[PDB]
């Protein structure tokens, strides 16, 4: 019984399509619920309005600072941080959607989906679902990044929510 949650994404005002993931709330539930009701806003804050603020091609892209907007911020449901879960899932490809941190037991709201393997994370960033549609709209979003991971148009979660 795993959520599928949605992001609606525009670049410079315009929109790029819907990215739909599968939260493993069998292997991460805590984890699985804090990116669900973000999407949601069900708890008065979220991830609606937000920003992909460090896209790097041919990696990742990152998004979910939803306080500073720019990677020094973010917040989870259960308060600033929370720790991790478990590091069962692993980062096998691209579509990987998986927890950003600044160490161990610092999981808040900021997170990234995959473009590539990216094993080198495997036991330090936790893993708790991936891409099931619109894998198309990562691939432009990650076409407005740069290697530095500074974006050349304003990438934006104009809408998010829950599927099932
Ligand atoms: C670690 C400081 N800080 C904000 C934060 C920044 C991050 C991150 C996670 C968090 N955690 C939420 C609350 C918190 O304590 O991963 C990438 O940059």
């Amino acid at each position: 019984g795993n959520p599928l949650v949605y992001l609606d994404v525009d670049a410079n005002g315009k929109p790029l399509g819907r990215v739909v993931l599968e939260l493993k709330a069998d292997v991460v539930p805590k984890t699985a619920e804090n990116f669900r009701a973000l999407c949601t806003g069900e708890k008065g804050f979220g991830y609606k309005g937000s920003t992909f603020h460090r896209v790097i091609p041919s990696f990742m892209c990152q998004a979910g600072d939803f306080t500073n907007h720019n990677g020094t911020g973010g917040k989870s449901i259960y308060g600033s941080r929370f720790p991790d879960e478990n590091f069962t899932l692993k980062h096998v490809g691209p579509g990987v959607l998986s927890m950003a941190n600044a160490g161990p037991n610092t999981n808040g709201s900021q997170f990234f989906i995959c473009t590539i393997k990216t094993d080198w994370l495997d036991g330090k960033h936790v893993v708790f679902g991936h891409v099931i549609e619109g894998m198309d709209v990562v691939k432009k979003i990650e076409s407005f990044g740069s290697k530095s991971g500074r974006t050349s148009k304003k990438i934006v979660i104009t809408d998010c929510g829950q599927l099932s």
